[PDB]
């Protein structure tokens, strides 16, 4: 079997891509948000705070036919913005662009946090690292792309994020008319359960390409691309104007700039982010600072190929025996 699924930017900014999700008999259709950072698969519901929904579409399991209550089954998830939310859990069937998983956990939000409250655009995640991350307690849940690996036509799924446009989840297949000259893989640590790599280096610019390991993990629902401070500091400084700033958050530059543009290493093979792809806009409304696109990992505590790296490429997340990442052009 296989899966296509649009996915679109949730705003202008493209701060995160939503994908349209079938739940429940008869289908409930929820807008979720893609990511490869985590691996729980959660919804806004019926259950939810009422006060913590906020124009979301939700799922209401009592709907469901399929719908059966996981006995016992609690979750409770911390993001790494911050943001987090709890709850019980149903299994479900599930289906992504026309590939379905009959019961799959579906794991019901009691409580959110703020910011998923006031993003109404975003009625849930689904969870697409390792399994080994779940967090559906006393009894561990399979992400999405595990149960439906078996039934794909090869266990992969593909990431072609758009900038400022729709892009595409496929799984079972790669489109080999999505992407330009050929894929390079690259090998995959499993161990903190992300999908975990290693970039070969980095160049600004027209500048010299820098060989360098830079350790980090493939991670859609993150937006911005964070990377060590010296590899920052060295993209801002060919920036006039572009500095740190701690009241805001991070690298901010004059709305003015033309930004360079950044390449990082896939072995041997380059992936170039287009200058624009960095730019994230004004700091507030009306504001002639704009915020960095490329922001430090320090603090963080690894690096994070988020979507400002991810949407140059079309990115294969091979999930066979032996897990790798494979990156094009496009
Ligand atoms: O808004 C301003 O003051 C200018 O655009 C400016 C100048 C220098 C640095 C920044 Cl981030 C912005």
């Amino acid at each position: 079997s296989t899966g296509s699924a649009t996915t679109t930017p949730i705003d202008s900014l493209d701060d995160a891509y939503i994908t349209p999700v079938q739940i429940g008999t008869p289908a409930q259709t929820l807008n979720l948000d893609f990511d490869t950072g985590s691996s729980d698969l959660w919804v806004f519901s019926s259950e939810t705070t009422a006060s913590e929904v906020d124009g979301q579409t939700i799922y209401t399991p009592s709907k469901s036919t399929t719908a059966k209550l996981l006995s016992g089954a609690t979750w409770s998830i911390s993001y790494g913005d911050g943001s987090s939310s709890s709850g019980d859990v149903y299994t479900d069937t599930v289906s992504v662009g026309g590939l379905t998983v009959t019961g799959q956990a579906v794991e019901s939000a009691k409580k959110v946090s703020s910011s998923f409250t006031e993003d109404s655009t975003i009625d849930g995640l689904l969870g697409l690292a390792f399994s080994t991350l779940n967090t559906v307690s006393p009894t561990q849940q399979k992400t999405f792309f595990d149960n439906a690996k078996a039934s794909l036509d090869s266990p992969v799924f593909t990431a072609d994020l758009g900038y400022h446009a729709p892009g595409t989840y496929n799984f079972g297949f790669i489109d080999t008319t999505a992407y330009t000259g050929s894929i390079t893989y690259t090998a995959v640590s499993t161990k903190q359960g992300f999908w975990e790599w290693t970039s070969t280096g980095y160049a600004v610019g027209s500048g010299t390409f820098k060989s360098t390991s830079i350790d980090g993990i493939a991670d859609t629902g993150t937006t911005l691309l964070y990377l060590p401070a010296t590899v920052v500091s060295a993209y801002w400084a060919q920036v006039s104007g572009a500095k740190s700033s701690s009241s805001v958050g991070g690298y901010v530059f004059p709305c003015s700039a033309t930004l360079p543009s950044f390449t990082f290493g896939v072995g041997s093979a380059r992936i170039v982010i287009p200058g624009d792809y960095i730019d994230f806009g004004p700091i507030s409304t009306g504001s002639s600072s704009c915020f960095g696109g490329i922001q430090s990992s320090a603090g963080i505590g690894i690096n994070i190929f988020g979507d400002v790296a991810l949407k140059a490429a079309f990115v294969v997340f091979n999930g066979a025996t032996t897990p790798t990442l494979g990156f094009a052009s496009k």
